[PDB]
């Protein structure tokens, strides 16, 4: 009732920005938290002052970091409010223009609505698709974007471009580590083929990365095929040069690619959850057990390492009984009957007591792995995997040529209003459920 | 002829699936090799194909424990049942990167495991039941 | 109540055929999506239109591809109507020849029903039996 009251007034100024540079609609922006928190009472407000004010002004105008409501929206991690932006149909035929959602074909259940790609279509500066995928700071992006317009633009850009250049970005590395498994298994004349390619490829991934790296759990596939390239051309220095050490430093390359050549599983439908759950279980979950089971291998060493030492033997020195640890862990180290030991008792006892610890601490990873799968595991995989993508389709996109994206360039331009002459996305839908006379359409015949 | 044994040895499960309880045990079979275990294998083979060359690349230092390819992709295998003795390097080049690879090698096929494992956990509860 | 304006002129042929060959209850079958997305009013509209016309001949009757609504309604994944066209039971005395299920045996709380195999226990060409266990799609 007060905001119309002051909405009412002549004196009142509605596109006032503070010493912030946030108009009103900024502001509303700022405060809306969250649906349960709040009650959405903020996209009301948001609805009821633009149609107090018929304008774009409002939208165009930013705050001193140079953003428009829409992107701030983005910037900020406010998802509810978005979903109300980035959807808009006004009913009412004088202020239907600022609606951003026009159904042009409605028929009966069969309607087809078409959705504003003006800031949105990464066609700008910074757009809602580029801002939400590339800010970590939300840890809310998996319910952004699953938005109307942003999730089917995702599906687009992947239909026509991207899935082509993902795979055949995977063939060419797919050849790249054969060829460097070729030169390493068999280590002339087919060496000048080969090296020369490998050579190449590997100094373009290393200056990607090296470019890429300095801007910067999402970045670590990233951060390890620098670290391959660089073993790579250190080999390819050291074969040249006179010294033993190329071919260590070669096979570990190899060993770090047919590990990093889980990164591109990501990109299939199946089995990317899949690479998920790996990263996010090795990150989290194992890591734990892995150093509590370090402490272990590196106290009992000493201690063995201190009985068995008593005749310089089956356990000698530290760095064989840690192995000799390591050993009886799988399986492998035949359990010898203590000899050259002081005290044979202790030593099978200690033993023993390494064998039962080691067991109810593997128990223990596997408990807390049982807690971990059942609701919060699989939501996490499929968000993981969907930024994923997200974030693979945004790099792709901003490597093609000028004239390449601009030769794709989704969405249509559509008559809306006198001159809306905006370019739109079409979405082809059913509903069954409300049945309404279709009185605000577009174009009378459906095509 | 006897792969035609082993093979009918292995169609007999077939008719398991006629019994009423012995029944839904097959078809928890078939689904689960056919969408769970055929992800794990094909991710395990190329680790297997890339530490076999690394490895012959090693111990073929001095023609030895691991020798050809094939052998050193069958000590793999020995290994990860735990029936491959792990032998100390010798006739090798360096014997800490050699252990070294090894030992990740270990993990990774550990972590790899759990990895099924866990999909399969999060399979089983609910659609894997009523899917059976 | 526009269905039952139509219905009440003369000059309506309720049982025309189509281009594709489908009569109205094909068309209703071909749209009967799911519960929770349709809340089955289509289910309703079955029942109305054949007890607006008391006849066997719109289930008799058959699309180019050769079914009768109940084998299209098998073909395709169609089961909220199925489960109403496998088994009605019409109370009223004149339209009751139409109900495929029939009570003759109710005492009390024991009772037993008479279902209707005649297109469906596999003794015709393509039964209901047949098609919905022998369709992958």
């Amino acid at each position: 009732e007060i905001v119309q009251l002051l909405m009412e007034h002549e004196q009142t100024d509605i596109t006032s920005r503070d010493s912030r540079g946030n108009n009103i609609l900024h502001a509303l922006v700022t405060v809306a938290e969250d649906f349960k928190t709040q009650n959405d009472f903020v996209k009301r407000m948001y609805d009821m002052i633009l149609l107090r004010s018929g304008n774009w002004e409002l939208e165009t105008t930013r705050n001193n970091d140079g953003l428009t409501p829409l992107q701030l929206a983005a910037k900020m991690g406010k998802a509810e409010i978005l979903k109300y932006i980035l959807s808009r149909e006004i009913k009412e035929k004088r202020l239907r223009s600022l609606s951003r959602k026009f159904t042009d074909w409605a028929y009966g259940p069969v309607s087809s609505s078409l959705y504003d790609l003006t800031n949105v279509d990464t066609t700008t500066d910074n757009s809602v698709l580029e801002i939400t995928v590339y800010n970590t700071n939300i840890d809310n992006r998996h319910e952004m974007l699953t938005l109307e317009p942003l999730h089917t633009l995702l599906h687009m850009k992947w239909k026509k471009f991207a899935k082509h250049m993902f795979f055949l970005s995977f063939c060419f590395y797919f050849f790249y580590n054969i060829t460097l498994t070729l030169v390493s298994y068999y280590r002339g004349w087919l060496q000048l083929l080969g090296r020369m390619f490998v050579l190449i490829w590997a100094m373009c991934i290393s200056v990607k990365e090296g470019i890429a790296i300095f801007l910067l759990s999402d970045a670590w596939f990233h951060f390890v095929f620098f670290i391959q390239a660089v073993l790579v051309i250190l080999s390819v220095f050291l074969y040249l040069f006179a010294y033993k050490e190329y071919l260590a430093c070669l096979v570990l390359a190899m060993a770090l690619g047919w590990a990093n050549m889980l990164y591109y599983t990501r990109g299939f439908q199946s089995m990317g959850m899949y690479s998920v759950m790996i990263q996010k279980v090795i990150l989290h979950d194992v890591l734990k057990f892995l150093f509590v089971y370090i402490v272990f291998l590196l106290g009992f060493g000493v201690a063995l390492a201190s009985l068995i030492e008593k005749c310089p033997s089956s356990y000698g020195s530290f760095s064989d009984a840690v192995l000799e640890l390591f050993k009886l862990t799988i399986g492998l180290g035949d359990l010898n009957i203590q000899q050259n030991s002081k005290y044979p008792i202790l030593f099978l006892f200690l033993l023993i007591t390494y064998v039962i610890l080691t067991f109810v601490l593997l128990l223990n990873m596997l408990i807390a792995l049982m807690g971990e799968t059942v609701e919060n595991v699989s939501k996490e995989s499929e968000r993981i995997w969907r930024l994923q993508r997200a974030r693979t389709i945004l790099e792709f996109e901003k490597m093609l040529p000028e004239w390449l994206r601009s030769r794709f360039r989704m969405g249509e331009l559509c008559k809306v209003a006198e001159d809306d002459f905006r370019l739109c996305l079409r979405i082809n839908e059913v509903k069954w459920t409300e049945w309404k006379t279709h009185v605000s359409f577009l174009n009378e015949d459906p095509g």
